């Protein structure tokens, strides 16, 4: 079973995001801020990172530049939620905005995490 872990501050998108993957069979990881998504990364090892922009207290930006940087954690897919520029540059294989279109989303993160080896 494939884990996404999802940063995001605001409850409704938590829930919308863990409800849609939990239905495609995926298990989540969940947190409102980005420095514990770090910690979170490296305990559990998720297999894509699902991870809001405008956190309130960080720039998911700056928090994909600390994965990146990491020799453990640089592999793993971001999905940005929000810029398609800036994202990119980023270090973001792709970004969803919302109001977020339910099969434009779930074909994103299934196309990063469904690939054969
Ligand atoms: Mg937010």
């Amino acid at each position: 079973t494939k884990k996404v872990l999802i940063v995001e501050d605001n409850e409704l998108n938590m829930k919308l995001f863990h409800d849609l993957l939990e239905a495609q069979g995926y298990e989540t990881l969940q947190t409102r801020e980005g420095l514990s998504a770090l910690s979170i990364a490296r305990e559990n090892k998720p297999d894509l990172i699902l991870m809001d922009i405008q956190l309130p207290e960080i720039s998911g930006l700056e928090v994909t530049k600390w994965l990146k940087e990491d020799d453990d954690l640089a592999h793993i897919p971001v999905v940005a939620v929000t810029d398609e520029e800036r994202i990119r540059e980023g270090g973001c294989e792709a970004y969803i905005s919302k109001p977020i279109s339910v099969v434009h989303f779930l074909e994103t993160i299934k196309r990063l995490l469904e690939r054969q080896p």
